[PDB]
């Protein structure tokens, strides 16, 4: 890589080539406790993520699709003309906090707090998830969501008061009867270090994701192939 901006050069260099990824989540939804471990790699040059998650406590008590957004936007591909707006890489290696509240329409909500940072050469996403007010018979605790995923656009805005960013966006999960379960996402990110970060102009991330299964895997699990591209600045 080569950019006239040495702050951009610093973040891009950490994400040159393929980077290993570790994901660790501890969850509690309506008192159903569970843990998830994920591994894979990210190639930010192509906005490309490949990850396999395993529920390490047994059966996952919520549908795998509902955890996709919770389970590393530093791997988004930012076009060269937009690399000055890449908050996620500029906070590295010290990292950033990512917090969300996810309102499932006519059901409960997830509250998530995660730290995303480097441990050596590995990009680590360590998460705590708290879910409350779900219907034990609803689409989530009742496992009524199809095992697939749509493409979305997340609008990113600066949160200058907090030296970070915020976004709110809608995820739609297909219900097995042909309907949709809306998951309204509210998100904020703040750096972990004291160093300077890139505060972006308004733009968006364009996502696409494919969920699959490992045919030789007997544990409850999800294979994810995901692409994320920044856009919206001409």
């Amino acid at each position: 890589h080569h950019h006239t901006d040495p702050m951009v050069s610093k973040g891009e260099e950490l994400f040159t080539g393929v980077v290993p990824i570790l994901v660790e989540l501890d969850g509690d939804v309506n008192g159903h406790k569970f843990s998830v471990s994920g591994e894979g790699e990210g190639d930010a040059t192509y906005g490309k993520l490949t990850l396999k998650f395993i529920c390490t406590t047994g059966k996952l008590p919520v549908p795998w699709p509902t955890l996709v957004t919770t389970l590393v936007l530093c791997f988004s591909r930012y076009p060269d003309h937009m690399k000055q707006h890449d908050f996620f890489k500029s906070a590295m290696p010290e990292g950033y906090v990512q917090e969300r509240t996810i309102f499932f329409k006519d059901d409960g909500n997830y509250k998530t707090r995660a730290e995303v940072k480097f441990e050596g050469d590995t990009l680590v996403n360590r998460i705590e998830l708290k879910g409350i007010d779900f219907k034990e018979d609803g689409n989530i605790l009742g496992h009524k969501l199809e095992y697939n995923y749509n493409s979305h656009n997340l609008y990113i805005m600066a949160d200058k008061q907090k030296n970070g960013i915020k976004s709110n966006f809608k995820i739609r999960h297909n219900i097995e009867d042909g309907s949709v379960q809306l998951a309204d996402h509210y998100q904020q990110n703040t750096p972990i270090g004291d160093g300077p970060v890139l505060l972006p102009d308004n733009h968006y991330l364009s996502t696409q994701s494919k969920l699959s299964k490992d045919p030789n895997e007997k544990r409850d699990h999800m294979v994810l192939l995901e692409f994320v591209t920044a856009a919206g600045i001409t």
